Formats: C-alpha cells, structure tokens, sequence
RNA sequence: AAAAAAAAA
RNA sequence: AAAAAAAAA
C-alpha cells in the first residue's frame, strides 16, 4: 500500500526507472507491469525481474 | 502472486524461446524452460537442471516473445 | 512490534537516516513513507527501497 | 509440484549431482535424502545443504 | 519458532551483555540489544540503529552469558 | 523431518560440526540446541546462528 | 566453502 | 549502487 501505488504511478506515467539489484547491477527500462513477486521491465525486451533480487526502484523524474 | 509470473513463463515454455536466466550472483544461464512450479524452474540445455527462483534475479527472453 | 514505531519517529521528526543494504551500499536520505515491505527514501528523488535488501537503518543523530 | 519428483529420481537412480550454491561453490555428491527445506548430499560424508542457499541442482549425466 | 531465539536475545537484553552481530556480508556490529521483535533488533552503541534479522548471520555474546 | 533428526543426532552424540555460511565463512563447534530459525553453536561461547545464513551443516564424523 | 573489513548513492 | 564471469567442496 506504498508499493502498489508507487509502481502503478511509474507504469501509467510511463516513467523510466533504474532498478538496482542486490548484486549492484543497474537495470534501466520501464515498468510494463508487475505482480506480487515480479516486475516486468520493458526496454529492448520485456524481462521478468524477481522482486527478491531488487534493492531499489529509482524514478528518473520525481 | 502468479498473474504475471505464470503467463510469462508458460509463454516461454509453450513457444520454446531460448532464455537467459541471470542468477543473483551474476551467473548467466541459457537454455529453454522445460517446466516450472511455484519454487523452481527446469532449464534444459545440454542437461536439464533445476533452478531455484530464490536464486534468480531476471529471466530474459532472447526473441521479443 | 518495534519496526513501525521506529521508522515512524524517524519519519515524523524528519531525521536524516543511513540505510545500509545487504551489499554494503549506504543510502542517505529521509524516510518519507513505509509499508510492510518497502521504505520510500527521500533525497534528490523519492526512491523505493525493499526491506529484504536492507541490513540496517541508522540515525545520523540520536532520536531526542 | 516438480521439485520432489525431480530430486526423488536423482535419489532412486543414485545419479551424481552438482549442487551450485548462491555464492558459486559447486558441491559434488549424490542425493541421499531431502525434505521441504534441506537436502542431504552424500560424498565423503552426509552433509545437510539448505535449499535457500542453493542456486541449481545439475545432473552430471542426463536422466535416462 | 521462538523458543530458542527469544530466550537467547532477552537474556542478552536484560543482562546488558555487549554483543557482536555479524551480518551476512561479514560486517561486524557491536553494541547492546536495546530490544527486538520478530523481524528486527535494536542495537545501541553511540547511536541506536535498527538491524533486520534477515541480514544477520550470527549474534555472538562477548561474555559467556 | 530430515532437518530435525539430522540436527538432533549431532546434538545428542555431541559431534563437532562445520557450519558454512552463505558468505563462505566456516564456523566450528557443537550444536548445543536449535529451533525453527536458529542454531546455538557452542565452542568458546554459545553464539546464535541464523539458519537463513547457513549453506551447509557438515558432520566431522559420519 | 577466508570464526567473520561499523559498512564502495 | 559494474544490463549482469554455465558457476573458487
């Protein structure tokens, strides 16, 4: 109830995100969709990102 | 809880798309999704191995689905 | 519980926090919000930190 | 489920397995036993591996 | 589920024993257990910080309890 | 039901164990006790080891 | 398989 | 905060 609103707003407004993984890798793209356990990150492809592997989701614009 | 994960993985299984599965440690695994359940994925390549989802960071399809 | 009351006070009182992640990365900012699984850390931008990736939440100055 | 049937067949048929851990360490042995959370890996000794620490279970040779 | 963890940590809290808490990444934290719940521990030293148990590998008491 | 019997037998027979953590650190000592989430490892002190941080528990003797 | 880097925005 | 070492018994 902070998580859903946050990820939906980035999905609607189609804002570019950086997704930092727990290993330090930075992923860039857009939240295409998400569910309870994964985020679909669109860029050149739609990859499935497991939330358990994510540290942070950073908006490029507030 | 399943409504994005199962469709995603079943599409890649039914259509036999080559995947990269990156692990939380950075290792890249490649093959095809033989099958899966709530906790693991069968990745077939030269051998068919069992991959724990808790160890996966991303499933990247090679072709655009 | 002890987690909510703790993060709430760092919130209400707008205290600068360090959030150390399980990989060692320190994150500076202020707690804007939180729920069961995530914290919103406010600095240049409002980013969402997953709790499972956090090792510690350290106040920069003591709480009162 | 797919996990039980898979580890059971590597067991019954006494197939050598590699168990790769989340930190990269490869473990050679045979599955002696398992439950919901742990696997017993048989080599020099019967050690207990936690599943949460496992990234993959790889057969050394294909199953039939 | 609690029958070893809570006694262990409450003893260290009530008796104010200096602890080392080693994190899963190898970092050593030192202080005293101010309090705790199911998911976190308050470690008081120069400042009182909140430590997630999922990030802890071991709690080592300095004195033999 | 493979986990409890395994850890109890090491506790009774007082067998020395190596406990390898997910970071590769090796702990040595004896299972003093355990519960659902932690193991008490006796050596010079009794430390509490979180099971989520353990990769393997290796008996020194079968 | 480093009895363990108060911690690589 | 390495768009990512088929993988340091």
């Amino acid at each position: 109830s902070l998580q859903d609103p946050f990820l939906n707003a980035l999905r609607r407004e189609r804002v570019p995100v950086s997704i930092y993984l727990v290993n330090g890798i930075k992923l860039q793209g857009q939240i295409e969709s998400f569910d309870q356990f994964v985020i679909l990150l669109k860029n050149t492809v739609s990859q499935m990102v497991y939330k358990h592997a994510i540290s942070t989701v950073v908006p490029s614009r507030p």
